[PDB]
């Protein structure tokens, strides 16, 4: 049910009176959360906030906020229904945002004086963005009749099965560039099943696997046909879920340790999403051997 | 040669004129470093600093400082020689100190109001103590004719060989209580050899192995004859040395995470020695599976 500063509705109605309360809530919350993001764009240093791409994303939000406010209060099913259509448009229009931001800010490196100030902007924007798209997709999900799912929430989610999905996805991206990809072994609580929201995992994991596999391959150019396995370990307790990802790609060099976590661009975002959801994302480099990555995600309650 | 706030002499003389400079330095430095420790005892909260055991250790230092100052300047070989005899007495008299402290402070738990204040006292005392005993033993070591050793410094130290020593030591302590002990496998840079000082390792390692083995055994009471291996990984680069110690003893429970690193009593001391020498000691608990421990030690220069 609950989430940081927001609620994901666990409710059921044969007549769909839950979709009213859900949408009624969404229409109260969404505009507020968007507005907070607009203050954040306004607070940007002039020099940066002026860069056209940043300025475009800035506009997108103003547009979204207009559209949401303009939409009239929901008093019946048909309202809610057409509301869903908006949320769909919005989700599609903002789908490339994180990319735009990245380039908006890449163009804008030189004029960057205070780093902490932007890293904060990004964290607050990218994560606050997540929460929005989660809350939105949860709602749309309430219309689906999918089994084992209350909204976007799995009732019986297997960490193993979902890691495997992202593995095949990552193996493929990888094989294509290097001709091979490291075998991936998974141990620990591989039979674990429990209520959870795939969405966060759906961003983060392919990030970590892409790295694990990239580093592994990049360090064995001589023997791409025989590379050390990527070892994933799952630990499920009553507090949170840990997923450790071990690679043997010589680890992140000492100098790069600072630079790697700061905003190639995928780890800092993953750390942010993790912290946002009451979890974390820690690194252990073993220079000369490999890297171990620890992702913790709080259990839902 | 160098060390934090102190120098370990790399020098050679057929006539032993190095033992003069060495001792001349020791006799300048030792009294200063002891005096700093006495200010630390004086700064203790009255209530604690009054506890007889703390008071005894307090006295020991005053005694040591007397003895060192009283000893007359070294102008010849025979001076230095009898100086060595003092340092030997001192090293023996202060050998049980860390234990005394621990009990001095255990008796004194109730009257503890500011924790950070004592944890700091301990870190500064135990580590500053290390440096003293290192500097002292280095000197005495300069008299030995041992090959591959300049003082207490190994010229060709194998992390593997030294871990193995502490493993056999830990296996034994362990087998005695549980009847078995986990096999220990070592990977990574197992052929690494390089200049180093065994001493720090000689404290720390048996600590970590004792834990790795304790946890492993304590979690497999049903099958002590078949327990998951302890996996040690060595990573040697040009900056520092990493030793990772992985166990499968279900890890440190969430609640205990805070308590475990604070002053059973062996980890906090190990973290302190590590930091002191420009290294660190990090933990990764995987609740339900095990713990991974990362020890970094700067390379000598
Ligand atoms: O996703 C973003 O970039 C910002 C959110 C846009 C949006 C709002 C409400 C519902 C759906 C989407
Ligand atoms: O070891 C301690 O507890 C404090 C050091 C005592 C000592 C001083 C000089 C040389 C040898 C020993």
């Amino acid at each position: 049910r609950l989430t940081p500063t927001m609620m994901l509705y666990s409710g059921r109605s044969q007549d769909g009176s839950h979709l009213l309360k859900s949408g009624r809530y969404l229409q109260q919350e969404l505009p507020v959360r968007i507005a907070h993001r607009i203050k954040g764009f306004r607070s940007l240093p002039f020099i940066i906030g002026c860069n056209p791409t940043i300025l475009h994303v800035h506009e997108l939000y103003i547009r979204a906020f207009q559209k949401l406010t303009d939409f009239p209060p929901i008093k019946d099913q048909a309202d809610e229904a057409q509301y869903c259509q908006l949320v769909r448009q919005l989700l599609d229009d903002h789908k490339d945002v994180v990319t735009l931001l990245a380039e908006g800010l890449r163009e804008s490196r030189k004029h960057i004086e205070d780093e902490k100030l932007v890293r904060y902007f990004l964290d607050k924007t990218l994560t606050s963005r997540l929460g929005i798209r989660m809350l939105a997709t949860h709602h749309l999900a309430l219309h689906e009749d999918k089994p084992d799912f209350v909204g976007i929430i799995c009732t019986r989610l297997s960490p193993k099965k979902i890691i495997e999905k992202w593995v095949d996805f990552a193996r493929r991206l990888c094989e294509h560039k290097y001709g091979n990809a490291p075998r991936v072994r998974i141990n620990g609580h591989v039979a674990a099943r429990f209520p959870f929201i795939p969405m966060p995992l759906d961003y983060i994991l392919p990030e970590l696997l892409k790295n694990a596999m990239r580093a592994t391959m990049e360090s064995h150019l001589d023997t791409p046909y025989n590379v050390p396995d990527v070892v994933i370990t799952i630990a499920n307790n009553d507090v949170d879920l840990i997923i450790r990802i071990s690679d043997r790609g010589g680890g992140i060099a000492h100098k790069d340790l600072d630079r790697v976590m700061d905003y190639g661009f995928g780890l800092p975002t993953s750390r942010a999403y993790a912290e946002y959801l009451g979890g974390s994302l820690q690194l252990q480099s073993l220079q000369g051997i490999g890297t171990d990555v620890y992702l913790r995600l709080r259990h839902i309650d």
